């Protein structure tokens, strides 16, 4: 007590929704949920409290590693010793570990200090001065990459000396305070007893169609009930008798209503689980607090709305099958019956039709009935086809079931590309998520992180609180701080929409219990978000009464009020938590003049130098979870080029929603649109005598002499990346404004708003001031440009080789319920992007036609 109340009070600001909320519920799978995942984060909590210095360097700061690195060249460093003025020069190679630059910096110490130290290497870390970021392990150090950036933009590297004590000193200070089915062969039926609070126009009847799904897939014919005059109370009292046994009825069976209005006009939706969270078999009446619609919807939460004293209501009332509680039969008994079976002993010619429709994905019912009878076949010689086998199971059958889950439990695990595949609402089934989760568990840190946006809106797949991947995905995030930190602001972002809110909620604060001063670290972030709401708030009212200067005046004044100062400074950023966020620099703060007038806020730190000089841009108004789902995509790209050694000099920057209609941009500094370059400003060093002369000429003063010929590269290469990213996900309404240009050259896009074509099939763009600059500023220079088309087919055949990951991914990504993002057609666009359906040679001739269609109209500017 006291400091348990407290704890309590700042997770209930923290997860926006008040704890105590939960308890009045009285809901047994939300209080069975906080109980075991209480008890779960707060082992993870005292696993972490006793973790060696270097494993608690491995929680709190993950190593960032270039993706070349992960499963010759002479370099400048800096180091000095913590909490020392005083700091040390020293040429190293990019070849060098870590331990050799310390050794180095200690015999430098040693000779200064005059004494021979009694510290050894082994014992110190390496700090990126002024950040959450360090260098350690055997890695070289061009394997890094904060020592990559500096490499690139030929800074020098800043490093500060930690010993072991002082890491230990921080695991202390941020530790926890101190503390049967089967016989039931009967159709299944229900009785629609009646609707509540129902809202429809009076000329018109209601009626209720009701379905059986697992899934998206049905389990028999939809059932309707008979055509009711329109009113707020209607009353059916009526058996809906479905064409399926209730010993058929699969462990994840759901069943879906609809009301609606006809003279066909959509009411509302609502969904149930037909066995409860501890297998049992439901009876007696439900009330369904429906959702409104805008006609089944079995991909939607099974949870009713919260939203009581609105929400139309259907009174529903399910039949006692048997006198005694009925459970859905243990692993044990399922096994025991499908361990039964018959071996496909089939002739050597439909072993070919097999092999061949294996590993070619819809195929006709005789396919069908032969990858069914060939599934002993399936699990020893095409074990990656399982996804095939578990669409083609019939889980209206339960014997089919049995057989299916009996191969599963010996099925070897998968890898990673196809257990992303089986968490697909597709295969609804838990022991295909039990198993999924299984071949998922080896995901390194930095794979996971890379996938964690999906993962986290497959939770809204899931039809019980307590799941394997809610386990998986807090067990991930308290073992590591960076995974913790992203987990956290996704769930929170979501805390406004109804249907997740009490899930999301539930893990936050499981979360909290594992981690008291993350808990305090990410309070300190929301506090300064607040503070930011307000600001914007202020400068959307004052803009509308009076000029840009003034309204900019008045925000720095409201910014320099104790309060704001307080809020606004000494945090970690919520776009990456490595970034710390020291001084606000209220006089580089602003706003831009668009609608929701976001604003540009400005940070320093005297102890990272120019790498503390930062700046975030917060959106209120804006939704910014496409941006981000784009971004996520580009530095996938990004890592997957890497990979192949193709560097394409990409700016996948930070962008983060916070809240509901409320998020974070990473500013990139040194930068501007192609429109304000391309304004072509007098009394400037880049004045041009041709409007297409204004990049180069941009390009020119900012490269002085001989640093222009690597600017061109730079351009040349974030060019052909950018063409491939923005063709392969069709982005487009690409024009001048939202195209930016770094002063080292490289290329980036902005404001990801329309993507997959949006329905047009977005063709692919090359323009001719950016073909000016790639050609060195000639009419002609085919060497120049045709090695820039080299780059563009080398990373789109790369991109090809991962078709399926985009694929998963995106298909993962339905669920997140983006209006571009909805259905089957959405995704067809990047199958032809990607031109899937074809052998590397035919989408390369695919593309080739693309990019010379594109270059043709290209041409249309360049002819003038
Ligand atoms: C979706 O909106 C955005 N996406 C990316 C950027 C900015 C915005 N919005 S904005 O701040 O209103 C436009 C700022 N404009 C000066 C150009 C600019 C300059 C630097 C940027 C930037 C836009 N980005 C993020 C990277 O850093």
């Amino acid at each position: 007590d006291r400091v348990k109340k407290l704890i309590n009070s700042q997770i209930s600001l923290l997860i926006g929704k008040g704890l105590h909320e939960f308890d009045s519920l009285r809901d047994p799978e939300v209080n069975d949920f906080r109980t075991k995942m209480r008890q779960f984060c707060e082992e993870a909590a005292a696993h972490r409290q006793q973790l060696g210095w270097v494993e608690w360097l491995q929680y709190s700061f993950p190593l960032q590693l270039e993706p070349s690195a992960r499963g010759n060249r002479a370099l400048l460093v800096n180091v000095k010793f913590e909490g020392s003025e005083e700091s040390f020069t020293f040429q190293v190679s990019t070849k060098d570990m870590p331990l050799a630059l310390m050794a180095c910096a200690l015999r430098k110490k040693a000779t200064v200090f005059r004494q021979p130290l009694v510290e050894q290497p082994e014992e110190y870390a390496l700090q990126v001065n002024g950040r959450h970021e360090y260098l350690y392990g055997n890695y070289p150090l061009c394997h890094f990459q904060y020592i990559c950036s500096c490499l690139h933009s030929g800074l020098t590297p800043h490093l500060t000396m930690v010993h072991s004590s002082s890491i230990l000193a921080m695991r202390d200070e941020q530790s926890n305070p101190a503390p049967s089915l089967w016989s039931l062969e009967q159709p299944f039926s229900i009785e629609l007893i009646e609707g509540r609070k129902v809202n429809a126009d009076e000329r018109m009847k209601l009626v209720v169609q009701a379905g059986l799904f697992h899934g998206n897939e049905m389990l028999c014919k939809t059932v309707s009930s008979s055509e009711v005059n329109v009113c707020s109370e209607p009353v059916w009292k009526q058996r809906l008798e479905f064409d399926i046994s209730v010993c058929d009825l699969p462990r994840m069976a759901r069943l879906c209503f609809a009301l609606y209005a006809v003279v066909d006009c959509p009411i509302a939706w609502a969904n149930l689980m037909l066995f409860d969270y501890k297998d049992q078999l439901k009876t007696g009446e439900r009330c369904l607090y429906m959702w409104p619609s805008v006609l089944l919807n079995p991909a939607g939460t099974v949870r009713g709305n919260p939203n009581t004293e609105s929400a139309a209501a259907l009174v529903i009332y399910l039949p006692e099958v048997a006198p005694h509680p009925v459970y859905f039969p243990a692993l044990e008994k399922i096994l025991e019956l499908g361990r039964h079976g018959e071996r496909g002993r089939i002739t050597e010619e439909e072993q070919l039709q097999l092999r061949e429709i294996l590993e070619r994905g819809e195929l006709y019912e005789h396919e069908k009935d032969l990858v069914w009878k060939m599934r002993h076949e399936v699990q020893e010689h095409f074990p990656e086809a399982l996804a095939r086998l578990l669409l083609v199971t019939k889980w209206n059958k339960h014997e089919d079931v049995a057989q299916m889950l009996y191969l599963l439990c010996s099925w070897p695990e998968l890898p990673v590309l196809s257990a992303l595949e089986l968490l697909d609402f597709s295969f609804p089934d838990c022991y295909v998520g039990s198993f999924a989760i299984k071949s998922l568990r080896k995901l390194t840190d930095d794979e996971l992180f890379q996938y964690l946006l999906q993962l986290v809106q497959v939770l809204k797949y899931e039809s019980y609180l307590d799941c394997e991947l809610t386990k998986f995905l807090l067990g991930r995030a308290l073992a590591n701080r960076k995974i913790g930190h992203f987990l956290f602001w996704h769930l929170r972002s979501e805390m406004h929409v109804p249907s997740v809110a009490l899930r999301f909620g539930l893990i936050m604060e499981a979360y909290c219990r594992g981690s008291t001063h993350h808990m305090k670290v990410l309070m300190k972030q929301g506090e300064a978000l607040s503070k930011l709401k307000a600001l914007n708030d202020f400068v959307k009212v004052s803009s509308q009464k009076t000029t840009k200067p003034q309204t900019k005046e008045m925000m720095h004044m409201c910014m320099r009020q104790e309060t704001y100062m307080e809020a606004l400074s000494h945090l970690q950023s919520p776009l990456d938590p490595s970034t710390l966020l020291e001084e606000v620099c209220v006089e580089q703060c602003t706003f831009m003049d668009s609608k929701m007038k976001p604003l540009w806020i400005m940070y320093s730190s005297e102890e990272a130098g120019s790498a503390g000089n930062v700046g975030i841009i917060f959106k209120n108004g804006d939704d910014l979870r496409q941006d981000m789902l784009t971004l996520q995509m580009i530095q996938l790209m990004d890592v997957l080029w890497k990979q192949e050694g193709l560097d394409l000099r990409m700016t996948p920057y930070g962008c983060l929603p916070t809240g509901d209609r409320t998020g974070l941009i990473e500013v990139v500094l040194h930068s501007d649109t192609i429109a304000n370059i391309q304004l072509n400003k007098s009394n400037m060093a880049a004045t041009a005598a041709f409007n297409k002369d204004a990049l180069l000429n941009w390009l020119k003063s900012k490269n002085p002499g001989e640093a222009l010929d690597r600017a061109i590269e730079e351009f040349t290469l974030s060019c052909a990346g950018y063409c491939v990213a923005t063709y392969v996900l069709g982005i487009g309404d690409r024009h001048s404004d939202n195209i930016m240009i770094r002063e080292s050259g490289q290329l980036f896009h902005i404001d990801f708003g329309h993507f997959l074509g949006n329905r047009e099939r977005v063709p692919f763009i090359l323009t001719y001031d950016f073909v000016h600059v790639i050609q060195q500023g000639k009419t002609n220079n085919s060497e120049k440009f045709e090695r820039f088309r080299g780059y563009c087919e080398r990373a789109y055949t790369i991109l090809r080789r991962h078709g399926l990951l985009f694929l998963h991914l995106f298909a993962l990504m339905r669920a997140a319920g983006l209006p571009e993002l909805s259905c089957s057609k959405d995704i067809q666009y990047l199958k032809d992007s990607l031109a899937l359906g074809k052998t590397e040679e035919e989408a390369l001739k695919h593309f080739r036609v693309k990019f010379n269609e594109a270059l043709r109209e290209s041409w249309k500017t360049k002819v003038n």
